[PDB]
DNA sequence: AAATTTGTTTGACTTGAGCAAATTT
DNA sequence: AAATTTGCTCAACCTCAAACAAATTT
């Protein structure tokens, strides 16, 4: 009765193919094409970050969207996440969201 | 601006950049959307292993193999690479 | 008023540096 | 042959549950 769900389609985004069609792709893809395009337009001192930079760029929107859903509940929202009340407020403390 | 985006495109087919958080938004708005109070767990490590592995997966192929140089380009250590490497199963 | 959440403090699971072996240059 | 990288140890330097009093939401 259940279909397989694989965890590349868990979290998926909006795409429109080459017969014009909506169909969505993993959000793995976009971080991919994100980073394709990083590298293109690195000519091409030296990173030293990619890790930090990748990890705000993400952790930012989790934060911002776990707390609208549960309307502001920073305990609800540690749960949710799987992580510790404590580290949840260094997080938002971090990105500025209070 | 933006050193992470993406690619779209509109009705008029214009291409145009996004910054990749939104995507992120994106798919949190339809995952949260798509289960109905059915209780969501372990959130964080669900994106992180959804964001680690394509950059993992770019950065060794950049490097072409180079573990040492992609830890640098990184910032992390190369032990804590080797761990997520073997984590997620590329090793 | 009772229950829950916040805000905070305590104290208990990534990193540099080695060094030998393998690999690339 | 030399230089660099891998693979693997060390031990020392963020996340966690717990507690609890004060604020708040129910």
């Amino acid at each position: 009765m259940f279909e397989q769900r694989v965890n590349s389609d868990v979290l998926t985004v909006s795409t429109v193919n080459s017969q014009d069609q909506v169909t969505q792709k993993p959000l793995r893809d976009s971080v991919k094409q994100a980073l394709k395009n990083y590298f293109a337009q690195l000519n091409g001192q030296d990173v030293n970050d990619l890790y930090e930079l990748v990890l705000a760029e993400v952790e930012q929107p989790l934060l911002d969207m776990v707390m609208q859903y549960t309307r502001g509940n920073q305990t609800r929202a540690a749960l949710m996440m799987g992580i510790n009340r404590g580290t949840l407020r260094k997080k938002l403390k971090k990105y500025g969201m209070n």
